[PDB]
């Protein structure tokens, strides 16, 4: 009969869960009377966040979701599409990528989703998102892969399968029902839309996620080598023929420098396209990123640009 | 050659009509001069509404549309996709579901749409909407069934096939060209979008619609039985072991109570999920609904929850 | 030397006090994540209100202030212009006129202000207001009496001595340092300005205030007589020559009816200018007012309009 | 006793009247449903304007007011401060200066105000305004002369005696109760405040007003002489030593040119300060002004600047 | 395996290019201090526009894009999806249809897109748009043909394949990878969305584009014949039986009048639906359009309506 | 005759000058097309600021004004109320108090204003402000001293003589024509009103101003003594009986510590009322202030609070 996504959706929905968060946050004591004609400017306030997650490990009962949903939580509950409810405890979170991991207490008869290798994605691929944009429940929508933050190096998937005025729900799945990414919120504190959706790709979700299980957090790889700004003592001494950039004096730490095929003298000025002005420009950009990252540095020395792997 | 919806659209469009409403409304006499720096605060004012409808009965020439389009109308006109124009008179309207019925005067060579049984819908099904979001004409758009207010009990279809910033047009149709619902406006007085579209499902449209033909209106089923609040004389007397809710003293009226499998003593506290706090909470929620409704009541008495059918 | 208000201000300021309110209020539990692109929609929340008051009785330590400052208070503190602080307990409040009365605990060496008879005010009289518009402290400002809600019958003083974008402070005083009114907030919940200031005149403040001491509240005088709508049985029977209004059948209750010089048959259609359309129009307008009121009723019977005194 | 303005106000108020306008205007037929998420885009609509006026001629019953109050009026009513009401017919209006003149029908026992010579005003002089900023009635406020559009040549009086967020009321009067100007609305269509008030000075009001009685309108004095742009045939031929401006070829029309002490050759480039760029710049600025104007032209010819008097 | 658009996208992307514009514009000199509480009111300012284009002629290196992207450009650069960059010079632009043409300097190994005949489009056809809505790069999205400004006479394609809050990108392509239209911006100065996308159809793009190559501009066809308004001398003389419209006296110019099958006497009152009120109404509407246009005129003379072809 | 301020204003205005600033500032290169539905995110841009100043030294030609008027200036011009214009060069500025000093080039026949001792001001004193709120020129307004940041210790004068929606003009003068303060802008970058005006008092203006002449800037007095936080090694060792505050270990620097009557052990927790929480809380608050300041510290040691004088 008629083509439909219902068939695969019925095999995927059991892996998608609903998350009810109850948390408290420190807030300013309201100053009054309230005068709506004035530009003005501590107590605990209870809040209720809500969102979606995907079951990533059925035996352990690990569930990936968004940090903007589970942040400051005090009690978190989970409901499977069948109706069953469980308690869950937090296991790790990451404000930068807006990814967080939770663990179901007493997991039983759970179905984990199969994760696809995101490195295989291509722009015109079809995608469907599964989330909760208005708090009314699990809503599913479809579209295609609009942009790839690499294939088309610390990527991001842009998809037109994203709901207007809604909160970046949960799962981004392909036609075979496999997880290709988790939809996130770029404008964090505000689960919100920019007009198109962004998602961490599944491989990154997997990497980010194994780290939270192993360390309670994702280890930041802030790692240059030990260099000296351009125009300084040991820096100016050399080339300076096509100057303007971030100089690199040493490389011995052997931190993806004896691996980056980088040695003394170099002068990096790129990090996936954006020109690396200063030297600290580098120290910062390359340090706020998640271990295992694959960023690329356009290096100067008359031909040189390799890809790094954090750690 | 290439896949297209044009083929089925050409078999459906003849059933979709354009509605031009001319009406008058009572308005406040403007107070002036107008000072845009002030927060301030009767005559008849002519207005022009516009919208879409679907031909539901070709011999009778019955056309379903939205109450926010035909409300306060004084003259209503209809244009078929072929160009022909007819006059129409109102036959019934319903602000709650935003559905209204009109009748074409001198119907001739009309094509009614075939209505599908909406109980068969499933979330990943494909849908296409046909309406007039900007007043520029008949615009068609497609997507899928994002949520079902029951299948996934007084449902609602949520579809991502809904235009941004537009007025909830008319028809919601499936791939075989059959009516699966009429797109409505939840924010009534303002044909508007919340970010995703809602539609009354076809079966409800059919029920709602037969009622307007038969009574000029949809009969409200406000029908409990005759009970007595919880904690009162005849209520407190019993159980009160797992209290907190709406008590039910009698059931003899035999109004889906001798049918709800409900008898004296009970204590209902649900109506499709939302906890029934008070007793009037019940009297109100279950009374504003359209006859024939299928709502469900989570009843307390240590195991009891049946589905009702208004009347 | 140079003219100044400082001289009289130094004799008045000791009567003007600062009020620090600490209160709790029931609020909605924040729903999140917060999406600033959505139109959405219980716990106790502590708040801090702030305002001004005037010492009206030094022995008893009675202080008049605004109900929008002391509403929902749990702890109220008072600081005299000299620095001394006292605790105060609430004694009465009135949302309608925005007036409230508080009592200082352990009053000692207090100076009450002298109240002037407001019936003597005239439009071009000079006035000075003393309050706290931004929370920064006691700010004084001057101007004149811009309008009188009677002299120029349940008056109101309009004064151009009112601060832009500020909260209607406290006292309105004349050139001899006497209280002529308390500045209030017409837009209650929002201590705010409309562009000019309003104040309850001192005589009303005095009346309103004696009532809160005597009853914990100001007694509402909802008192017609016992009549019967116009066009009804006993109403239509009579005149109806210059109809259109509120009929009056009886008067025996002797409630400012045997005092209003009103008797059976009458047909009132005025209440200080505004035409009294219906009969309940009267029942409502004349019932929300504070006892002792002096409202006027343009009565129909070919010449008749007297002034009433509630109770 | 205490200083007050009440004394003089009681001698002035009888000259200040209240104006109730009932008018109709051509408006767009509302297009619906109304979607508040859309940027969109004829019938007669009745409106009610309201404002203040001053009695300028008691025998004739001439009343000056604002054109933004009486524009498009169909019925105009007038109430004296004593309560009496009269009908009035329009006699002239002027959108440019926002001044209009009306005539009372059956004037009787009227008191006209005495007009002061505005040429005598000085910045620190005291002023009081009398108007109706919120529609609540006659409100009076005071302040000083903040700026003079000449004394400090087609002046304007700026006064801090102007109400926040209100509609530029009516009269501007000095301490002896004499009219020194009518407060106007610079932002016409919106009786509104810029933060300080503007008023046509009394002498201009008098001139503007005598013209409306005599012609139904104020005659525009668009009058150069007949010249030829700078850089043209007969223009470039001469000087051009300190060029850049508006050339003047002829002067024979004898229109304040044989009076402006202006003759062939000249090159005007000023009109009360603002540099006269082009030649039409002059034709326009000097033509939209009211006859009898006293504008000044900084003329070039190595020393030349005289003041003109329209006509 | 799974259906995808990636396959055809890989054959199309090479034809889609990125355009970086650097231009200067005349702007007002900022007046300060900036007071955000005031409604206020020349130098050159450099700006940077950005957008998309499609390679329409590989040998010549002609690239079509939007006039709102290339307007006021001083330097324009182009990057092919492979990374190569070229300089380009402007060749023609058209604010009305928002289409502009540029030429690549030193074109080499370029792939032009194949253009489809837009006259063949039908509403349910599938479409995909390729553009740059946020400046982040080339983003592709899909949907269907929602409306046709003719097929369903100076058409426009409306497509739901348009990104929310983004700038109308570039190309609109069908499933075989052929250009069916260029997405434009109706709200010009603001690359922006109305909620659905508009595009000039490919045939018009082709016509508009050949004109800019041949004349530096698209020649406007402002061409009636030479008639005389309705009710005038030679107009009223005739019929006037079903009057109300634009009269047509002559036709001899032979400008699609000896071609429009139009002769003396006629009275046109239509231009693709919209009633032609006045005679200049016609002169204007039919003159702002692009040569080669196919507009239709509902002509009066008891049966007459032909389609014109500009020139 | 009638009271007026004109008399004294004529003796003061010659000291008040008009300042025309022409400056350049570094700004972001506009990114386009401009999409008003997007939340987005270097070149020199010329600006024109405008404001008022007061002649403080006639021989030297020193003029005080606001830093928000003269900041980033490249050319500054000055016009005396008589018409004469001079060039001026900057001599010092201070963003904190918004005061700046300029010097007239070729001063000649200048009249300096006489400065009054601001320590003598009292709340009900009369004041008049002279400035340029809309750019239209010199506007004068009057009112009274509403609040004193000390008399009623690093004061501020609050005056109701401040124009709505305008830029804090220049001079604040008393009835004898003497400077009592310069009106400033608290919301700096935006010459703007909060609803009432603030002014640096004349004595501070004098102190601030002598410093800019002597050092090009006002020397910041960041000066504690050298102490050690509360709860630390040498701090906890002592008292701690009524703890909670900023400890003070040493005092030997003799910086208003051997002058503050302060010695080892102390524990300051006040700075003119506001409780000094931390120790750095002190280091910061007392360091951003202008030398010569008179701030007061509520010191703990069972009775101790003296006033300091920076340096």
């Amino acid at each position: 009969q008629m083509p439909s996504l219902a068939p695969m959706l019925e095999k995927v929905m059991p892996s998608v869960v609903s998350i009810n968060v109850e948390g408290s946050t420190t807030v300013n004591t309201p100053r009054m009377p309230r005068n709506f004609q004035q530009f003005f400017g501590g107590q605990q306030q209870k809040f209720m966040a809500l969102g979606s997650g995907v079951i990533i490990d059925a035996d352990k009962g690990y569930v990936v979701t968004n940090n903007h949903v589970v942040d400051n939580a005090t009690v978190i509950k989970v409901q499977l599409s069948d109706g069953r409810k469980f308690d869950a405890k937090m296991v790790g979170k990451d404000p930068r990528s807006d990814i967080a991991l939770i663990q179901i207490q007493n997991p039983k008869n759970l179905t984990a989703i199969k994760m696809a290798d995101s490195d295989a994605l291509r722009v015109g691929d079809y995608t469907v998102a599964i989330g909760n944009p208005f708090g009314l429940g699990e809503t599913v929508t479809s579209g295609i892969v609009s942009a790839l933050g690499r294939s088309g190096y610390e990527n991001f998937i842009q998809t037109d399968a994203a709901i207007n005025r809604g909160n970046a729900g949960g799962a981004l799945v392909n036609l075979n029902g496999e997880l290709i990414g988790i939809n996130t919120a770029i404008l964090a504190p505000d689960g919100g839309n920019i007009g198109i959706g962004f998602a961490i790709p599944s491989n990154m979700v997997k990497n980010l996620t194994s780290q939270m299980v192993e360390y309670g957090q994702v280890k930041r790889g802030e790692l240059g080598i030990m260099g000296t700004e351009l125009n300084s003592e040991l820096a100016k001494a050399m080339k300076v023929d096509a100057q303007r950039g971030a100089f690199v004096s040493q490389v011995l730490p052997n931190s993806s420098a004896a691996k980056a095929g980088i040695k003394a003298g170099d002068v990096i000025t790129s990090l996936n396209g954006k020109p690396i002005s200063s030297f600290a420009a580098l120290r910062a950009q390359v340090g706020t990123m998640p271990v295992g990252s694959k960023l690329t540095l356009g290096l100067l020395r008359d031909g040189k640009q390799v890809n790094v792997n954090l750690e």
